[PDB]
């Protein structure tokens, strides 16, 4: 999408992205009986329960997305985007963030919205 | 569509799965750039960086078993009795009556 970004240059944004989520679900696993975080092979699934259901969020690398399912909205892509200038026009000072293309919804919004967790 | 309790839904599901993981287990030994992981009701097929990675789990509030797939997107299969066919339920994905078998076998070339 928006960000001109390399094969590698995704690999790194993801997993910073995906290793932050992780810790934050981590937390959130640890106060709550019924929630279960797994990470492995760029694939971090979230069971919260029976009554919620099961999230999964994975790195699509082919497409440099980071794919999305969700129990209580379905599926999303989100590409890595450009969305704030920052401090300059130079493209290292920019601030990018993961959009769902077709609505111009944020990941970090889905997660607040239907999980209560604030990246 | 069948009539499940959400017990028989697990049972029904984990006993597809883990039928699916050994084939993919197979297929893992024979191709070099395939891996299989099975965790916490979510298979994970990474079919490399040029195919990409595929996402079979159990969606238990639905009793589904929902795919994502890098060839042809999200679908979600309903465990369900069809009255064409006999024996001495599929997992069907009710918009188009495919099975997830077919699809796999189109996509992977696994023959389930």
């Amino acid at each position: 999408s928006m960000a001109d970004i390399t094969t590698a240059e995704y690999h790194r944004l993801a997993d910073e992205y995906l290793d932050a989520l992780l810790s934050r679900l981590e937390e959130l696993q640890d106060e709550r009986e019924d929630v279960d975080v797994e990470y492995q092979s760029g694939v971090l699934t979230l069971n919260m329960g029976p009554e919620v259901g099961t999230y999964v969020i994975n790195k699509q690398p082919p497409n440099k997305q980071i794919w999305l399912s969700s129990p209580k909205s379905g599926p999303k892509r989100y590409d890595y985007v450009i969305t704030g200038e920052g401090q300059n026009e130079k493209q290292d000072t920019a601030v990018g963030e993961w959009v769902y293309l077709r609505d111009g919804s944020t990941l970090n919004q889905l997660l607040l919205e239907e999980i209560g967790v604030d990246l």
